């Protein structure tokens, strides 16, 4: 079956730019599910108390980015779009042999709200593929709504994780991960090269949210 | 206070398919027909616009024109050519549909051994294409994501599907939300500005991988709306 997924318990995953929303969201949500987090910060003092006030007795602490990229077994790349680039390429050598995951929206705002910026490589995971050869690039939780994951009330969101990539066995491990969220599915939404409206599609969610006066997700029918 | 869900009443309206008698114009022109709108169906040669249209016209509301004609018909106006004539169409009909609300579901996508993937197009999208070569028309995306062989379907009763309708004009978008809707299972939902369609057309390109991968006929739903 493409539903089966592999057994990815004991996976440790470090969080860089795990300090804000985007991060503490998905770090809170692993920690809870049982997975060892590393938030990775540009000061490991800030990542440290940022892992503290996260929850009592979850197993999640800080480091520098390049601590957290070398602890990780797995490692997602939460950064604004404007470090992106340069965080990778300090982290290359670190982050070889290793799967990455990328969750960058290249985005920009006006007074009518978002749009999609263009990107020189195709996308912010085509970037990050470019820079780092020896990685395994997976491109994943772009639509997340980072307010409903920090959220102790909220028990489950209504979200399918499109996990983008090349390779069957990254893919596979990020679609499992994804599902360590309550109520989310983790669905293969195709090679890297498709990554680009993956990415602009939340402008859309930006947008909907605002018509809809919702935290929207989204769902795949028929599969 | 009005809902954004809520819908004009759009029982009037007659709808023209340029490009019709394709699967997409076929399928569109089946599910609009069979919700009792005049359905006109554009060809390239009228002939084969009235063949199409007889085939699908048992029981059904469905007529066939040439583009031009269709396009002079139609009181919204569908475009489904492949991307390839999409220009050179739009420039010919630029006068016989200048007031008028004009949906382009085209979606520009390659195809090589790996899958589908997504052109580059230089005005943005097909539809922002559209929209600068047609100013005085109402140029709403929509559609793009719809699996016409379920609305050929006499077996499908209802498609598991959000139609993202975009657009600059909130009267014309509105129109085609209730449109997409007289497809039975189907929310029209609106998915933001003309700029932002390019990541909706190339959606398509994920659309066509995920139905590779897990063998499926894939639609998508908007959650928490
Ligand atoms: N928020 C959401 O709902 C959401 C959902 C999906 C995806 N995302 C994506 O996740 C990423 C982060 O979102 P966010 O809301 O958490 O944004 P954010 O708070 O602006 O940024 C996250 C952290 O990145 C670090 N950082 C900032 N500038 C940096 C730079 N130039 N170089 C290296 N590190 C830098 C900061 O940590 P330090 O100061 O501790 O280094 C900051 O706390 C974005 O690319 C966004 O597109 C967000
Ligand atoms: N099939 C789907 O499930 C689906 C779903 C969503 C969107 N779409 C999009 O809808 C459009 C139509 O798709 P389709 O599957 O119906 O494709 P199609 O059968 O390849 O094309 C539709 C019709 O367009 C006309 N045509 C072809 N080339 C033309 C040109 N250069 N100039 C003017 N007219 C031309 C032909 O009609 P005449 O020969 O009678 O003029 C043809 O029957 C495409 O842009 C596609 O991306 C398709």
């Amino acid at each position: 079956s493409p539903h089966d997924l592999p057994d990815v318990s004991g996976l440790s995953i470090a969080v860089l730019g795990g300090t804000g929303d985007q991060g503490r969201g998905l770090a809170r949500r692993f920690a809870m599910a049982g997975h060892e987090v590393i938030l990775g910060s540009r000061s490991a003092e800030r990542a440290q108390a940022v892992a503290a006030e996260l929850g009592e007795g979850l197993p999640v602490r800080g480091m520098d980015n390049a601590g957290a990229a070398e602890a990780g077994d797995v490692v997602i790349v939460a950064v604004p779009w404007d470090g992106h680039r340069a965080l990778l390429e300090s982290l290359k050598d670190v982050l070889a042999g290793k799967i990455v995951v990328d969750c960058v929206n290249p985005l920009g705002f006006d007074k009518r709200g978002a749009y999609a910026l263009p990107v020189e490589e195709g996308s912010a995971a085509e970037q990050a593929a470019a820079i780092l050869p020896d990685s395994r690039v997976v491109a994943a939780f772009h639509h997340v709504s980072a307010v409903l994951l920090l959220d102790p009330e909220v028990e489950k969101v209504d979200l399918d994780v499109l996990v983008l990539g090349d390779d069957r066995e990254a893919t596979d491990v990020v679609r499992a991960l994804a599902a360590r969220i309550p109520g989310v599915r983790g669905v293969y939404g195709g090679r890297l090269r498709n990554a680009h409206q993956v990415e602009a599609f939340t402008a859309n969610l930006i947008s909907i949210n605002r018509r809809y006066k919702a935290h929207a997700g989204i769902r795949i029918t028929d599969i």
